[PDB]
């Protein structure tokens, strides 16, 4: 249901959940590459790679890469691509309403996944440009963490609304 506009209600809750799921398991898939692709780096920048074992890693990081923006494109929750703002037609913000919290809304808020991710990265054409890489992908990997750590608590938020579980951050938070 909605309440000018504005989407209401437990199932409604529960599709945003299942957005947030989605968007988390999405991402952990991109976090888990970004590991493999620094792997790959780390041994590129080594200093010990012939011309052909310098293309296969190189290859298979640039491969990789191909995969993070597949998954940016691909993952949508209702055919809404939200952990990729830049897509036609690009991804938006959801918006929920929570139940018995004085009107209070929850935005899930859409993201530009490659720009945190594949837009700061390269390849592993050579040994000095694999070395530099290393410093880029632990930047993404703790971007991409954070990423999660926003989806993993505001499903922890909605399950709390839905599910009208208290906690002691409820009790601290109820005066306000």
């Amino acid at each position: 249901a909605k309440e000018g506009g504005l989407n209401v209600g437990q199932r409604n809750t529960q599709d945003a959940m299942s957005l947030l799921r989605t968007g988390d398991a999405a991402l952990g898939s991109i976090s888990n590459i970004l590991l493999r692709m620094r792997d790959l780096a780390t041994q590129a920048a080594n200093g010990t790679n012939n011309a052909t074992d310098t293309d296969s890693l190189d290859k298979e990081y640039v491969q990789l890469k191909d995969e993070i923006d597949h998954i940016a494109g691909k993952t949508n929750f209702n055919g809404n691509s939200f952990l990729d703002t830049t897509a036609t037609p690009p991804g938006k913000d959801i918006e929920i309403q929570l139940s018995d919290a004085s009107g209070d809304t929850m935005t899930l808020k859409a993201i530009d996944t490659k720009s945190l991710t594949t837009g700061t990265l390269t390849n592993l054409k050579d040994r000095a440009t694999a070395e530099t890489e290393i410093t880029k992908l632990d930047t993404a990997i703790q971007k991409i963490n954070d990423e999660r750590a926003t989806f993993g608590s505001q499903l922890n938020r909605l399950d709390h609304n839905l599910n009208n579980v208290t906690s002691q951050a409820t009790n601290m938070a109820a005066a306000a």
